[PDB]
């Protein structure tokens, strides 16, 4: 697929399960229209988002929901979520997760 | 101050000097807010934004522009900006250190958050 | 396989290919001996490192040559390189690579 | 000082307080000698290492205790330590500040690298 979203839990060391995503597609309002959503597998992978044809120039926002995964196990988080904003011109977007942190990455092949 | 901000460059190992940074506010209808701005120093830091009385309890966002920074450096990088979101406040006043390490095609934020 | 390297670059948003990767297992000396090393391919992983019954409870290391990937992108890097010492109690270990700066993570399945 | 070392803690977003970090330079033979050593303080920093005499150019190792610090907390983490090693100094002296981000099962570490 043309994207693809992966998350990993680095106070478990495993990979983040069941998180929510949502992507998102700016409109020509410059407001965010929903495109496409899922849960991470038990790999911690999302795929099957959307399809070349669909997904065509423009600037999209990917969020995780990141304290929905950490209210689940106990442990209090700092972020409400962690976006991805970029321009589309294989993206993996993979995130890393911790409580009071967070990294992302772009793997674009 | 209540809240910090700073930002690192991860290719040149040195504070990201010049990068703008905008801090909204969720409002009652759950719009996004203009709550402060600002530009980070020679050492990578930005300071004063708000003050103990106007950073009151809410949902935060601050977004720093990520890429006009790598921009003007040369390269094309691959996220539109960082954008941390968050709760401030809600246990009490708290300060915040919002700290961002970037690359061109990654970057991470983390929180210190202390007690006055 | 026991154990799996994977390497990432944060500067091209690509995995991270060709890079020397040793792994040494800690020695009843206290010593570092060579263990198994290989390099990682054009998805940038490193798998058939070891085996299951070779890879037996102890304090292993795993160096990443970071300097030399660094240096034929002509880019001048900080590290030597990466290093993670770990005790082996299927791991996956994953680096993501910047000129000033790395994160190392273990996926413990 | 020429070289500082800082910890944060990524679970807690609060400075690694009290976190043993050892130093150490690679010898004519080969060999790693000790160096100096340290803990981090109630902000996560060390100071005072080494002076800007006796940090000559060299391969430099600095070794942070992080497997204490996880063991002290309650949770046996992965990492036996994090060891950042790099050469200082090659194109005349600088001040270092060797950075830690630390979870569990994770750590980042960066250099910010500044001139006199
Ligand atoms: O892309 C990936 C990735 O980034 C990470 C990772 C490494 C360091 C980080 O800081 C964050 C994520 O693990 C991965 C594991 C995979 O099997 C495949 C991937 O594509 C990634
Ligand atoms: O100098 C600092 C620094 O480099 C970092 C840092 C940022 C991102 C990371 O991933 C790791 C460390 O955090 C800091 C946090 C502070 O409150 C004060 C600092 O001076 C630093």
């Amino acid at each position: 697929c043309p994207l693809m979203v992966k998350v990993l839990d680095a106070v478990r060391g495993s990979p983040a399960i069941n998180v929510a995503v949502h992507v998102f597609r700016k409109a020509a309002d410059d407001t965010w229209e929903p495109f496409a959503s899922g849960k991470t597998s038990e790999s911690g992978e999302l795929h099957g988002l959307t399809t070349e044809e669909e997904f065509v120039e423009g600037i999209y926002k990917v969020e995780i929901d990141t304290k929905s995964y950490w209210k689940a196990l106990g442990i209090s988080p700092f972020h409400e979520h962690a976006e991805v904003v970029f321009t589309a011109n294989r993206y993996t977007i993979a995130a890393l997760l911790s409580p009071y942190s967070y990294s992302t990455t772009a793997v674009v092949t």
